[PDB]
């Protein structure tokens, strides 16, 4: 089964830093960032990845190390 990294809203972080990191960390363009930090922050929570377990591990730490809320769960 593939897995997926899901951000988790907080209220701290800039919008513009989440943006921002989602490029850094994954490469995603201007737009495909926005639309994601977008999503986090009017939904609560937004799938950024997808993947296998081992690789959703690695996107999880990198986003801790860049300070968000980032999570990991099978999906379904
Ligand atoms: N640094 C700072 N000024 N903090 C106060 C909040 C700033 C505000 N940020 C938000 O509204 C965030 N909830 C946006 C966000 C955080 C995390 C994630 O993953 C997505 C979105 C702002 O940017 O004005
Ligand atoms: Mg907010
Ligand atoms: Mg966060
Ligand atoms: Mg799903």
């Amino acid at each position: 089964a593939p897995w997926v990294t899901i951000v988790w809203d907080d209220p701290v972080n800039l919008m513009s830093y989440v943006t921002y990191v989602f490029q850094k960390l994954f490469g995603y363009s201007e737009p495909h960032a926005t639309k994601l930090m977008l999503q986090v922050h009017n939904e609560g929570k937004a799938v950024v990845s997808a993947g296998s377990r081992e690789s959703m591990e690695v996107d999880v730490s990198k986003l801790h190390a860049a300070g968000l809320w980032a999570t990991m769960q099978q999906d379904r």
